[PDB]
C-alpha cells in the first residue's frame, strides 16, 4: 500500500503464505475450519519470528568472532509493548505480510490487535529501556538488555463506577512466541546465609538457592540485519528445595514468587523485601552471565575494556557490591584492583529527584538477605568517606551528607550514593535535570568528582513512535525527503523548507484528521463513547501522579465548563479532553484523581447546554499499545508537571513527533523541545524552577490564589459542596484539603498562567493553516529526541564504543 512499509514481491508473498499455513498446521495444530483470529495471529507471529532467527544466530556469532566491547543494560523494567508490527517494520516485511495475509483473506491490522502488550514496565523508565534496546540494535552495538521475566506485568486497569480496579496482567496465558527459554543457561542465585571469615578471605555460606532461568527475546535493528538479545530471568526452585512431601513441593512457589509480579509503582519507592530480592536476583544472575561470557573470549584488567554495565536507575545498584563480591571473594582480586574494575565497568543513570522515589534500603533487610553485600557496602563507604575527608578536611557535615549509610531511627543505605561512588559516569536524563542533580541532591558528589557527571537527554525510537504508529505521517514525510530519516531523525529538519508548501500543509492536516477519525472510531467500537472528531484533541496520557498535575488539567476543564455555563451561546473552540493513565494501587490520592476525572466527565458529558463543545474522557488502561493509537490522534500534548519534578518525560517527545502542539512547563525535556522548535512554536507557561524555589523560600500559600482568583474559588467551592458528587457531597474532601493546605506541587500557582495559555491554544486552533504550520515546525525539529541520538551519546561518552549503521550480511 505505502512506500515506507517495504516491498511486497511475489517471491516473498508466496513464501510467507506457505510458512503461515505451515505454522497454522504444524505449530498451532489447527485447520482453517477451526482456526480463530488468535490462531491466525500466532501463525503470522511464528512466520515473522522465523525471519528473525537466522539473523539472530549470525548476529550473536558475529559478536563471538569480532569480540567487541559488550553493553549490558540492566533494568528491572522493559516496557516492550507489542512485538509483531515492530518486527515487520525492522525487517521490511510489513507490506509483504500485509499482502500475504490479504491473499489468505485476513486483515493483518485485526491480527495485530490480538497480541498482548509485553507490559514489563510502569511507564517512562521501562519504555525508555525498550526504546534504548531498539536504538542499540539499530546502531549495531553489541548490547544486551537484562531484566526479569515477570509472570504478571503492569496490571490491566478497569474503570468501575469511576474508580480504578486492578486485574492481573496474565500476558503469558496464550504463550509468548517471541521468547526462547534457555533452561540450559540456568544460574544459581543466593539469598540469606551468613558470612564466614577464613585464612583465604570471606565466604558466604548457608545460603538459600534460587535458580535463575533465562528467556531470550530478539531485538531487531532497523533494516541492518542486527538482532540483539533481551535476556529476562525467571525464578525457579531447586529440585531438592525444602526436600511433609506435598507441602515441600507446594512451597516451591516461595522461591518462584521472585519473578511473579512487577511492582506497579511509578516514581515511588516501596521498601519491600520481595522487591529487594527481585533487584538482587536480576543483578546476581546477570553478572554471572557477564563474567561467563567474558571468560569465554582470568585477567580482569581488560574487563572494563570488554564490558560496560549501565544501571537503569538505582534498581540494579547491587551490581556494584555484587561485582566486588565476585572479584574479591571468588576471583581473589585485591580490593583496590576490584574497585578500579568495578568503577570503570559501571555507569549510573538517575531518573528522578523526587525524595519518595529514591531507594533507601533499611540496613536490617540487607543484613538478613545479603549479609556479604552489606559488609562490602560498609567497606565501600569507609574508603569513599576517607577520600571525602582528604578532599574536604574538617567538613564533618559533608561526611554525613555523602555517606552511603544514612543515620536515624532505622539505618538505611542510600542506593544513589552507592551508585555514584561505584560508577565512572552518572547522568541525568534531560539538561535541566542533570543541572539540578549537580546543583542540589548530588552537589557534594559533583564537587568531589565533577568529571563523573554528564547529561544524556532521553529519546524515543522513531520506528515505534512514528513509522509503526503513524504510517500516514511517515509516508507524507518520506514522499518529500526520502526514507533515510527513519534511522537519522535529524533529517526531519529538511521539512522546514515545506512550512509554506500548501500541498504539505494539507497533507499534514489530512493525516491528523485521518488519525483522529480512526481513534474516534476505536473509542466507539471498543468503549462505546461518542466524540466529535472536529474538536481539538486535548490529551494528557501518563501515569497518574501529583507531580504530573492531572489536577491542574482538571481545574482547566472545570473552568471551561463553568465559562460555557456562564455564556452558553458564546462560541468556544470544541475540545475533547482525554486523560488516561494508571495509578499505583496503593496511591490513594492518584486513585482519587481518577475518580475526579470521571466525575467531571459524568457532569460535563451529560450537560445538554455544553453539547459537543466539551467532552471529558478518561482513557482506560493506558499502555504502550494505546499510546500508539492516541498519540498520532492528538492535537495538544499536556506536559504540565511542576518545574523541576519531571526529570525528562518521553511522552512529550512522542507527541511532538506525531504532530501535536505542546502546552507545557519548562520542565524536563520540554525545555530542550522548546529550544529546538523555537519558543514561539511552543505553548510555554508557568513557574520556572527558579520561581518554584522562590515560592518555597517565602512559603507556598494556596489560600492566596483562592482568595484572589474568583474562577478558582468557584471550582473549589464546587468540589467541596458536592457539585461533581451529589450522592457523596464530601467525596473530594481529600483533594480539596490537599490543594488548599499541603500541595507539594503548587497546582494553584500555575493555574492563571495555564488557563491563559490554553486560551492562546484555542485561538491558534481557530486558524487551521497556522496551527498546521506550527505543527510542521515541531515535527521538523524533533530530530534531537530520537533515542538513536541518545544512545550514540551513551556509546561515545560513557561506554567507549562507536555506533555503526553498517548492515550485517542477511
Ligand atoms: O524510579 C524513578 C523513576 C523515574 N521515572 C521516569 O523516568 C523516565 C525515563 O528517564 C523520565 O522521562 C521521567 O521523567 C521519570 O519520571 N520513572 N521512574
Amino acid at each position: 500500500q505505502i512506500s515506507v512499509r517495504g516491498l511486497a514481491g511475489v517471491e516473498n508473498v508466496t513464501e510467507l503464505k506457505k510458512n503461515f499455513n505451515r505454522h497454522l498446521h504444524f505449530t498451532l495444530v489447527k485447520d482453517r475450519n477451526v482456526a480463530t483470529p488468535r490462531d491466525y495471529y500466532f501463525a503470522l507471529a511464528h512466520t515473522v519470528r522465523d525471519h528473525l532467527v537466522g539473523r539472530w544466530i549470525r548476529t550473536q556469532q558475529h559478536y563471538y568472532e569480532k569480540d567487541p566491547k559488550r553493553i549490558y543494560y540492566l533494568s528491572l523494567e522493559f516496557y516492550m509493548g507489542r512485538t509483531l508490527q515492530n518486527t515487520m517494520v525492522n525487517l521490511a516485511l510489513e507490506n509483504a505480510c500485509d499482502e500475504a495475509t490479504y491473499q489468505l483473506g485476513l486483515d493483518m491490522e485485526e491480527l495485530e490487535e490480538i497480541e498482548e502488550d509485553a507490559g514489563l514496565g510502569n511507564g517512562g523508565l521501562g519504555r525508555l529501556a525498550a526504546c534504548f534496546l531498539d536504538s542499540m540494535a539499530t546502531l549495531g552495538l553489541a548490547a544486551y538488555g537484562y531484566g526479569i521475566r515477570y509472570e504478571f506485568g503492569i496490571f490491566n486497569q478497569k474503570i468501575c463506577g469511576g474508580w480504578q480496579m486492578e486485574e492481573a496482567d496474565d500476558w503469558l496465558r496464550y504463550g509468548n512466541p517471541w521468547e526462547k527459554a534457555r533452561p540450559e543457561f540456568t544460574l544459581p542465585v543466593h539469598f540469606y546465609g551468613r558470612v564466614e571469615h577464613t585464612s583465604q578471605g570471606a565466604k558466604w555460606v548457608d545460603t538459600q538457592v534460587v535458580l535463575a532461568m533465562p528467556y531470550d527475546t530478539p531485538v531487531p535493528g532497523y533494516r541492518n540485519n542486527v538482532v540483539n538479545t533481551m535476556r529476562l530471568w525467571s525464578a525457579k526452585a531447586p529440585n531438592d528445595f525444602n526436600l511433609g512431601y506435598i507441602q515441600a513441593v507446594l512451597d516451591r512457589n516461595l522461591a518462584e514468587n521472585i519473578s511473579r509480579v512487577l511492582y506497579p509503582n511509578d516514581n515511588f519507592f516501596e521498601g519491600k523485601e520481595l522487591r529487594l530480592k527481585q533487584e538482587y536476583f536480576v543483578v546476581a544472575a546477570t553478572l554471572q552471565d557477564i563474567i561467563r561470557r567474558f571468560k569465554s573470549s582470568t585477567n580482569f584488567d581488560a574487563f572494563p575494556d570488554k564490558v560496560a554495565i549501565q544501571l537503569n536507575d538505582t534498581h540494579p545498584s547491587l551490581a556494584i557490591p555484587e561485582l566486588m563480591r565476585v572479584l574479591v571473594d571468588l576471583e581473589r582480586l585485591d580490593w583496590d584492583k576490584a574497585w578500579e574494575v568495578t568503577v570503570k565497568t559501571c555507569a549510573y543513570t538517575n531518573h528522578t529527584v523526587l525524595p519518595e522515589a529514591l531507594e533507601r534500603w533499611p540496613v536490617h533487610l540487607l543484613e538478613t538477605l545479603l549479609p556479604r553485600h552489606l559488609q562490602i557496602i560498609y567497606e565501600i563507604n569507609q574508603r569513599f568517606l576517607n577520600r571525602v575527608a582528604a578532599a574536604f578536611p574538617g567538613d564533618v557535615d559533608r561526611l554525613r551528607r555523602m555517606s552511603l549509610v544514612e543515620e536515624g531511627a532505622v539505618k538505611r543505605i542510600n542506593m544513589a550514593h552507592l551508585c555514584i561512588a561505584g560508577s565512572h559516569a552518572v547522568n541525568g536524563v534531560a539538561r535541566i535535570h542533570s543541572e539540578i542533580l549537580k546543583k542540589t541532591i548530588f552537589k557534594d558528589f559533583y564537587e568531589l568528582e565533577p568529571h563523573k557527571f554528564q547529561n544524556k537527554t532521553n529519546g524515543i525510537t522513531p520506528r515505534r513512535w512514528l513509522v509503526l504508529c503513524n504510517p500516514g505521517l511517515a509516508e507524507i514525510i518520506a514522499e518529500r525527503i526520502g526514507e533515510e530519516y527513519i534511522s537519522d531523525l535529524d533529517q526531519l529538519r529538511k521539512l522546514l523548507s515545506y512550512v509554506d508548501d500548501e500541498a504539505f500543509i494539507r497533507d499534514v492536516a489530512k493525516v491528523k484528521q485521518e488519525n483522529k477519525l480512526k481513534f474516534a472510531a476505536y473509542l466507539e467500537r471498543e468503549y462505546k463513547v461518542h466524540i466529535n472528531p472536529n474538536s481539538l484533541f486535548d490529551v494528557q496520557v501518563k501515569r497518574i501522579h501529583e507531580y504530573k498535575r492531572q489536577l491542574l488539567n482538571c481545574l482547566h476543564v472545570i473552568t471551561l465548563y463553568n465559562r460555557i455555563k456562564k455564556e452558553p451561546n458564546k462560541f468556544v473552540v470544541p475540545r475533547t479532553v482525554m486523560i488516561g493513565g494508571k495509578a499505583a494501587p496503593g496511591y490513594h490520592m492518584a486513585k482519587m484523581i481518577i475518580k475526579l476525572i470521571t466525575a467531571i466527565g459524568d457532569v460535563v458529558n451529560h450537560d445538554p447546554v455544553v453539547g459537543d463543545r466539551l467532552r471529558v474522557i478518561f482513557l482506560e488502561n493506558y499502555r504502550v499499545s494505546l499510546a500508539e493509537k492516541v498519540i498520532p490522534a492528538a492535537d495538544l500534548s499536556e506536559q504540565i508537571s511542576t518545574a523541576g519534578t519531571e526529570a525528562s518525560g518521553t511522552g512529550n517527545m512522542k507527541f511532538m513527533l506525531n504532530g501535536a502542539l505542546t502546552i507545557g512547563t519548562m520542565d524536563g525535556a520540554n525545555v530542550e523541545m522548546a529550544e529546538e522548535a523555537g519558543e514561539e512554536n511552543f505553548f510555554i507557561f508557568g513557574m520556572r524552577v527558579e520561581d518554584v524555589d522562590r515560592l518555597d523560600q517565602r512559603g507556598y500559600n494556596a489560600q492566596e490564589y483562592y482568595d484572589r482568583i474568583p474562577e478558582l474559588r468557584q471550582i473549589i467551592e464546587q468540589l467541596s459542596s458536592g457539585f461533581f458528587s451529589p450522592k457523596q457531597p464530601d467525596l473530594f474532601k481529600d483533594i480539596v484539603n490537599m490543594l488548599m493546605h499541603h500541595d507539594r506541587f503548587k497546582v494553584f500557582a500555575d493555574y492563571e498562567e495555564y488557563v491563559k495559555c490554553q486560551e492562546r491554544v484555542s485561538a491558534l486552533y481557530k486558524n487551521p493553516r497556522e496551527w498546521t504550520r506550527m505543527v510542521i515546525r515541531n515535527i521538523a525539529t524533533s530530530g534531537k529526541f530520537s533515542s538513536d541520538r541518545t544512545i550514540a551519546q551513551y556509546a561515545r561518552e560513557i561506554w567507549g564504543v562507536e555506533p555503526s549503521r553498517q548492515r550485517l550480511p542477511a
